[PDB]
């Protein structure tokens, strides 16, 4: 009576007043629990480090993937680093703390839930989730701008040295797909990515245009192609459990204080493995 569990959570946003207690209430159920943190830990590098240091001292293993907010460079950030350099800095930070990143070898869960390869991914988005009235990236962003639905990324998420964020996204997708092809085709995977791997969850957004900043069409079939037993994501701030083509998708976001105070959730940590039979 003390069997390990693989949990997940995302969108901690510890910099916002009121979400620091949430992060400070994250505890394991056994000394061998793993915790997936699926993006949007914080914006500033020191806040991200504080949160990840707090979590890695409680869980046996922490697997971190970046969200859009970790790649923001604000004026109040002690590290004025941008783009791929900022991502490499965050990866090196996590490595110095012992936190697993998308650049580390894929961890393998060998406890309850079967041998499952946990795949931490950094993919970003490529403006391919076009709104109904759009037929290109520029058209979609223009329609979103005229309706005042623009992501702050456009001004804070630098893609340097890449020219655009979709170029960075396509390179990330190419590399991650190359790594995914090298996996044993008969072993389940746990796909982790801040953004949803397919477009369907974005249909729950209050306004659809924002879907432009919510993923890429190049990963529409990865949950079935690579035999995923569970797909962990966040970003949308719509925490729930759904099923697509037999695969269980877990939106594990916490959100901003005024968002999750309207609800009363049963515990912050979402059980990824073993199957909770929900
Ligand atoms: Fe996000
Ligand atoms: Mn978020």
């Amino acid at each position: 009576g003390a069997e390990p569990t693989l949990w997940a959570i995302s969108d901690l946003h510890t910099g916002h007043l009121g979400n620091k207690p949430v992060a400070e209430s994250l505890y394991p159920s056994s000394p061998d629990d793993w915790l997936i943190v699926a993006g949007d830990v914080a914006e500033r590098t020191d806040e991200i480090r504080w949160s990840l240091d707090l979590l890695r001292r409680r869980f046996a293993k922490v697997i971190w993937v970046p969200g859009n907010h970790e790649l923001w460079t604000t004026n109040r950030d002690p590290m004025q680093i941008f783009g791929r350099a900022r991502y490499d800095y965050l990866v090196n930070m996590c490595d110095e703390m012992g936190v697993v990143t998308p650049e580390h070898p894929f961890p393998v869960w060998t406890e309850r839930g079967g041998p499952a390869t946990i795949v931490p991914m950094f993919l970003l988005y490529d403006y391919s989730f076009l709104p109904e009235g759009a037929n290109s990236k520029a058209e979609g962003v223009a329609i979103a701008k005229e309706r005042n639905v623009v992501a702050t990324d456009e001004f804070l998420l630098s893609p340097e040295p890449y020219p655009t964020r979709d170029a960075w996204c396509h390179e990330r997708v190419a590399a991650t797909r190359a790594r995914l092809e090298q996996l044993d085709w008969m072993q389940p995977t746990v796909l982790v990515n801040h953004f949803p791997l397919l477009r369907q969850p974005c249909d729950a957004l209050f306004y659809p245009e924002f879907s432009l900043w919510c993923g890429t069409t190049k990963t529409a079939d990865w949950h079935t192609r690579y035999n995923a037993v569970c797909s962990v994501y966040g970003h949308l701030h719509i925490p729930r459990t759904t099923w697509y083509d037999g695969v269980r998708f877990e939106e594990v976001s916490v959100g901003y204080p005024r968002e999750w105070r309207r609800r009363k959730p049963y515990s912050w940590l979402r059980q990824v493995l073993p199957d909770p039979q929900y």
